[PDB]
């Protein structure tokens, strides 16, 4: 399953594109003014089989819950309700998110003791890196 080195708490340290990325999310711009001056941490953490992956900034709270490879409903932090899935590949752990016909992916992976989360929408890529804290 998901490497136990993931489990704790992560501090946003670096931030490439989240501008663009937001925009082909469709979030205007007040909202992506303070989206782009939030720092979060997010938590991983488990229970059995169930991870969650909680975000936490001035800003906005966002918590998900979720078992591998099961769909699940997702309200995400601009508000979209997504049917969204978690899985696996090579030790990255891979998000996607579908709505209205549309899809964005976010890959968390560990890359020297950091994480990675390498968020992508048409086309549009963006990198958040973060330090374990
Ligand atoms: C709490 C994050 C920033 C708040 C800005 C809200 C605007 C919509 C953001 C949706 C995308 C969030 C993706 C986060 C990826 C990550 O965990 O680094």
């Amino acid at each position: 399953g998901m490497s136990n080195k993931f489990l704790g708490t992560w501090k946003l340290v670096s931030s490439e594109n989240f501008d663009d990325y937001m925009k082909a999310l469709g979030v205007g711009l007040a909202t992506r003014q303070l989206g782009n001056l939030a720092k979060p941490t997010v938590i991983i953490s488990k229970k059995g089989d169930i991870i969650t992956i909680r975000t936490e900034s001035t800003f906005k709270n966002t918590e998900i819950s979720f078992k591998l490879g099961q769909e699940f409903e997702e309200t995400t932090a601009d508000n979209r309700k997504t049917k969204s899935i978690v899985t696996l590949q090579r030790g990255s752990l891979n998000q996607v998110q579908r709505w209205d016909g549309k899809e964005t992916t976010i890959k968390r992976k560990l890359v020297n003791g950091k994480m990675v989360a390498e968020c992508k929408m048409k086309g549009v890529v963006c990198t958040r890196i973060y330090e374990k804290v």
